[PDB]
DNA sequence: GCTGGAGGCTAAGCTAAGCTGA
DNA sequence: TCAGCTTAGCTTA
């Protein structure tokens, strides 16, 4: 057997193995592409749990025509030029492992309007080599696109779709980490075309009580210790529930965030569980929303391929930091 | 700010971010390109903690003048041709990026000679572009990879190399785990030139006990215990050792392969956790060594970029199978 | 003697609570 | 005001 190059579809459907977990993965990926193009209204549109259709529409930048069909590619991206943009990156996009893996597992329509272009545009990628065709179409300035019949070309992963109310809890656990990162942009969740979730933007300088509260709960709301703490770059905000009289109700919320990215770390949920254990003694293991924030080169982000988890060029230093934040909230 | 395709090198270096963790990991995708490629003699050769060199020779296929060419390539691999042999993988490697990402963040020149092709070629990808330049040289019929002056172009990642002692550490503990996956083939690590670990493989109905020692320890073997626990499909094989008399020594043996692949799974791990926390006190988590073979069909193992991570088609049924396994090994 | 790095399910069905329609 | 349907939480696989 020959060494042969995989065709283009088949090597981004083994991307879409890492990239493209589930429908929630799917809606992640494409809140974070809208969120990364200063969207300021993300309207999600769920049908049957995710795996028939997946519509995200936004008012971002967008995509200007001729571009249309490069974003789609793979490796194709306008976050990152070379490796220092890298090791400096603001965006939640570094590679073009995105548009391309979901359009290779799904049938992708890409419609978009920038805002000096006066007529919008659809794109969808088909075939073996994945061939990119552009029809004209009529949307606002912003974006939409449409993931339907999800792993419709891959029989094994569409084995492995779960029941249509888990998936879209998995997706509702996705907007609602997404909506607490941001709470400047609004997001509005609808299942089989009801609303299920509304989260109305605060705007910068306003009060962050009733968003937090409308995702979190009332019990987290009125039972949540805002926090800021330094010790130079390092500094550490958010709200930690109280471990006195926690219930189990309250024990889901548990999301960290390093420089606005959903963080699902092994290093930062052991510094609080360490945290967590020493003023307490058991496993209470409290509620806790935490906005970390360092400079980016003293953090690597490149390290998952859904971006979850990142390593620390100062790992000793952060834990600690991490853990010192902790103790004194629990004061 | 227009969205521009990645040049290859840049591609290849962000794809090393996450195949390309440390000398440890270079190691070990070296190592299982020897193994799936048929080898009984691996002969590693770590210097200066893998940072100056890392050589991995072996007495393998070999890969002919046109195909070496390609090996080093993206996506170009011999394992895989259409999703149908992805859904029956028995092989080590489904894409062709780790090659891609080593000769990227590296000075990687592979020099192999088959068994019916006259004479040998040494063949390395340089350049913004990666062209491969194939010269002529002497070898016998196998393979030998160097990895010289690992993360050189990368000064963002070189910065995260912890010691000379630590990464040759790491760089042990998966060419142990690697001997235990296969007691078929023989590795021989060399550290600076003085021999470091030498594994002598057992012949086919051998007997194991003697190299688990030489990996594992002897007090491993005095509190050892054999199990071949089979429900249905599902066989979980292997060696645990006694929780009784287990020394902090002993704890750092925790190994588990699924079909002959390391994984460093949370389903996994987490049964044989509640497993040993529900017949034990003070969370005692004994060293054990299991062998989990499944049907290849109902574990997906593209999951992850290292591939230590699978997504079970039955997951609760899978967690159940290893907590009942070592739960009846623990009388 | 000092120094790195952190193990840790997941999903389906049934029952209870709250809101809307008769 | 009471009954039925939908959503959330809990338990077992
Ligand atoms: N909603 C959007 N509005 C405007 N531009 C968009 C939008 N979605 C995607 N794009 C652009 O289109 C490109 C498509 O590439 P993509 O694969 O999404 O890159 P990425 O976001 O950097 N990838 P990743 O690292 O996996 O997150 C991106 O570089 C974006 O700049
Ligand atoms: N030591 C070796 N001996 C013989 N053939 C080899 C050897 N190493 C690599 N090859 C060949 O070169 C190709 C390149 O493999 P590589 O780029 O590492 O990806 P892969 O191993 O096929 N998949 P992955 O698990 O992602 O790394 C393989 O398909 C093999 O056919
Ligand atoms: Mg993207
Ligand atoms: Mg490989």
């Amino acid at each position: 057997m020959p060494i042969q190059v995989l065709p283009p579809q088949l090597a981004n459907q083994i991307a879409a193995g890492e990239v493209v977990e589930r429908p929630a993965s799917v809606v992640k990926e494409l809140v974070e592409n809208s969120l990364d193009a200063g969207a300021t209204r993300i309207d999600i549109d769920i049908e049957r749990g995710g795996a028939k259709l997946i519509r995200i529409r936004d008012n971002g930048c967008g995509i200007k025509k001729d571009e249309l069909a490069l974003a789609l590619a793979r490796h194709a991206t306008s976050k990152i030029a070379s490796l220092d943009d890298l090791e400096a990156i603001i965006s939640l996009g570094f590679r073009g492992e995105a548009l391309a893996s979901i359009s290779s597992v799904s049938r992708l329509t890409l419609t978009s309007r920038t805002a000096e272009q006066q007529e919008a545009w659809q794109a969808y990628a088909e075939g073996r080599d994945m061939n990119v065709t552009v029809k004209p179409a009529a949307h606002p300035v912003g974006t939409t696109l449409e993931v339907l019949d999800l792993f419709y070309n891959t029989p094994a992963r569409r084995k492995f779709l779960r029941t249509e109310k888990t998936e879209f809890n998995h997706i509702d656990e996705i907007i609602r980490r997404i909506a607490l990162a941001r709470f400047d942009v609004t997001i509005n969740l609808s299942h089989n075309g009801k609303i299920v979730r509304q989260y109305r933007a605060v705007p910068e300088g306003g009060q962050k009580e009733r968003r937090l509260g409308a995702i979190c709960g009332t019990a987290f709301l009125e039972q949540a210790l805002a926090i800021e703490w330094q010790h130079g770059d390092l500094t550490l905000r958010g709200w930690v529930a109280d471990p006195n009289h926690t219930t189990p109700a309250l024990a889901e919320i548990q999301y960290c965030y390093v420089n606005g990215r959903m963080m699902r770390d092994r290093l930062i949920n052991h510094a609080i569980r360490q945290a967590c254990e020493d003023k307490l003694g058991a496993d209470q293991q409290p509620a806790f929303v935490l906005y970390l924030e360092i400079d980016p080169h003293q953090v690597d982000v490149n390290v998952h391929p859904a971006k979850h988890e990142v390593r620390f060029h100062q790992s000793r230093l952060v834990h600690d930091f991490i853990y010192q934040g902790v103790l004194s909230v629990l004061q």
